[PDB]
């Protein structure tokens, strides 16, 4: 069977890359994710996969499908994001919020580019050819095999005043997928990991931390000279406060890197945002400022702890502030990974010709949707070409792309002819 | 301390049977419990709890406000539910969809009348109550008292053509408050147990079972005789197909009972719907039917196990059919629990006067908001007053409620003051 699928394979190579570039061509930041559903969606049903839109919204969906067994084997899940990280117009982040890279998608020699690629149609790209493969070219499989493509991957999370449709991600995710039937014995994350693999991933925790101080003046009333600590203006405490902080994270990250037989989660800690007062009446400084933290969780932190950590930090300080949470996500290590593990590594060596080798710490210390899949008892692994988008890489290279397709092909004529 | 709080709560004993009734009387099925977090927000704020709306949807959110404490201490988490089971009209499930008891509250006697308020405003009254009586009593908490109102309790799941905010319960449900910041160190989940505690809950998984027959036929063409499972009209063999599955279901829940020691789950099926063709058409018989089933699971369960036992019942009759899940959720058995478990205990005995009992089946075998807590490593387990509203009881003792505000204030005050 498996040189019949090979064969096959380089002759949808074309096929590869336009599926690739098509998707990667549409614009999908996290909270516009419909219209790139939409596409896979009816990329699905053409070939007689039989999507289904599984969503909170209407506009913000996830399409299941699936490509039936002939029965009593293990079933397999193949999952991807819809989404990508930059929206059109970003400024607030990025100093050049128009490099072509962030928003197309093309072929400009053997490589394909676009962040949209990379994050994650490149993957997703692969997957669904790799099942089309096996459908025309007849495979026996007793096993279904489930494709997942979902939304709101990416860490955008409700905040303040910004709640509902437009922040949302990956509370209506994957994890709404399954929790709705997206359901397999083992599930594969193909995202890019540079072909190793990773069975753990970490959770999160952010803290908004709002510094007080006071009370506010008139400008031209604003008593100087005051050292910074003692400042009225929550700005300038909040200066001190960001730079304790920042100590404090070159040492978590070190405390509590953790080891895995999935990987090494080595979780760091960023500060996202900034904001206090307001630009159009700046005439009074204010009495408070706040930051939005990203704090990683390795699988065995409570977050409760991190909090207090935080609190300290201030509380060194002799600063009064208000630290409080508003996400919390947990990360997990795959229990019962082996039969997948296994079935990956075989198709591995088979086609890239070498062993897998362990996944950089990065890779295992970031949100990926196999938290979910182990949350609700899918084994779980994160397997694919080319290097992560964080990292960043820009490119995939067609042929490692093409190579990640067969894998994928013979992993599941592997696994899914087990039963369970 | 404890003195105090009690004396205290005998000092709003209206309060609390007002409170229950303003609340019991809102009309707040699933989907519509917009009008009651707004009710408990502003009780909530008008006390000095800081509510916050939390929530996917702004007439669907949860509650969460805090009574915040000295410091260094464990944090309590009160958790009740805003909706409640029957909509005003009802009458798809209801024989008598319009009894004064499915949709107001009242105080007749002693005791506080309607499903609104077994399910779930009385608890939800109670804890509201024993944070008024901490706080106007000044009694001393290291740590805080988190009270989180939340929506999407019951299992209204969406499915096919039915998406969407009207549909959707549990996951913008209490999941999405903790997930968004309301954790704590432990949880109590307030609920009818009968004064008795539990800390294990079961999963579930829903069963769309489709099962095909045909052709069509016009009829005064209809073929007959034929026999049942030979028909072609697809409610007939549906008839047999539910017959066989009654049979199945009674086995079900003896063979997967399992005994925990938060509970023993007995895991019980049901078929909550059927539907083959329509009533405004009906000049031919439809070539496919449907039921949609409720499968309990006890935390060991695995979902995709059950799927195949059914498929199994169905192939027995030599039938051909689709079964689709649309909902699996899981459940949990508390780790950790002693600390809230004995806190608890010790606020038991000295108000209800008795060691508490092993709670009744059902209470262990269902979904409540303790299995979102565990999920996320929050130790929950639910006590309250009276009987289970799906039993169903239909009242409240304004005695039993107000020992069970005793019980909560006493638990707070015990468990806030241990250092974690
Ligand atoms: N899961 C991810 C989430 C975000 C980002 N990012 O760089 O914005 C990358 C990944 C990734 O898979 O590399
Ligand atoms: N959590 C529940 C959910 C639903 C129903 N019901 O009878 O529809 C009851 C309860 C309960 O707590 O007893």
């Amino acid at each position: 069977d498996v040189a019949k699928v090979m064969k096959t394979l380089d002759g949808m190579r074309e096929g590869l890359i336009q599926t690739a570039v098509e998707l990667g061509s549409i614009e999908a930041p996290t909270g516009r994710e419909g219209a790139a559903g939409d596409y896979v969606y009816e990329w699905m049903a053409r070939n007689g996969f039989g999507p289904e839109r599984v969503g909170v919204f209407d506009d913000r969906f996830n399409v299941v499908g699936r490509l039936r067994g002939t029965g009593g084997g293990a079933s397999l899940s193949f999952n991807s994001h819809l989404d990508t990280i930059m929206a059109r117009e970003d400024t607030a982040r990025f100093a050049d919020a128009n490099d072509r890279i962030y928003h197309e998608a093309w072929h400009e020699e053997g490589r394909i580019y676009g962040y949209s690629v990379v994050n994650c149609k490149g993957p997703m790209a692969c997957w669904l050819i790799a099942a089309k493969a096996l459908k025309e070219a007849g495979a026996a499989l007793k096993g279904d095999v489930v494709l997942t493509a979902v939304c709101g991957e990416i860490d955008c999370e409700p905040v303040d005043e910004f709640q509902g449709h437009d922040y949302l991600a990956e509370d209506i995710g994957a994890r709404y997928a399954i929790s709705h039937g997206a359901i397999s014995d083992y599930a594969l994350v193909a995202e890019a990991t540079n072909f190793k693999p990773a069975w753990v991933e970490a959770g999160k925790v952010f803290l908004k931390v709002t510094v007080f101080a006071g009370p506010s003046r008139y400008t031209p009333y604003v008593p100087r000279p005051v050292a910074a600590l003692d400042s009225p203006n929550a700005i300038v405490r909040m200066a001190k406060l960001v730079e304790a902080l920042e100590e404090w994270a070159d040492n978590y990250e070190k405390r509590y890197t953790r080891e895995y037989g999935g990987g090494t989660v080595v979780p760091k800690v960023a500060i996202g945002a900034i904001r206090g007062g307001v630009p159009y009446k700046i005439y009074r400084f204010p009495e408070l400022c706040s930051i939005y933290m990203d704090i990683r969780l390795n699988p065995d932190t409570n977050p409760l702890v991190v909090q207090r950590e935080v609190e300290a930090v201030v509380s060194k300080l002799g600063l009064k502030a208000e630290v409080k949470p508003f996400l919390f996500r947990r990360g997990y290590e795959a229990q019962g990974i082996e039969p997948l593990q296994n079935a990956l590594e075989v198709a591995h060596r088979e086609v890239v010709g070498r062993p897998t080798e362990r996944p950089g710490s990065p890779e295992c210390s970031m949100w990926r949707d196999t938290n979910p899949y182990n949350e609700l008892g899918i084994p779980s692994l994160t397997y694919g070409c080319g290097g992560g988008a964080g990292g960043g890489n820009t490119y995939f290279l067609v042929d490692d792309m093409l190579k990640a397709a067969k894998v994928y092909a013979m992993t599941a004529m592997d696994l899914c002819n087990r039963t369970p």
